RNA sequence: GGAGAUCUGAGCCUGGGAGCUCUCUCC
């Protein structure tokens, strides 16, 4: 995998409501750059993943470096570049 | 077809979870 506009975040707290997770993620990650969209897809098992789609790849690069393993609702976030870029 | 719904709908797969499908609601 190589850098792209989208970061993949998992190990998120499954006990937090979706919309509050999407809101907090936006508030925390927006400092790195403009966010085009935040996705918290409906998993078969309880939600524990999200995609943050930045406008520039550099914003994703810095977002991934800074927030790697950072506590988030009492859990360290595991961050990667999204397998497939989710920008349309 | 599209958009949603399960720690608060379900089966299978996996067995160190970015899997497949169904069901329901709305358009």
């Amino acid at each position: 995998t190589r850098p792209n506009h989208t970061i993949y975040i998992n190990n998120l707290n499954s006990k937090i409501k979706k919309d509050e997770l999407k809101k907090s993620l936006h508030a925390i990650f927006s400092r790195f750059g403009q966010i085009l969209d935040i996705l918290v897809p409906r998993t078969r098992r309880p939600r524990g993943q999200a995609f943050v789609i930045f406008k520039e790849v550099s914003s994703a690069t810095n977002a991934l470096r800074s927030m790697q393993g950072f506590p988030f609702y009492d859990k360290p976030m595991a961050i990667q570049y999204a397998k497939t870029d989710r920008t349309i």
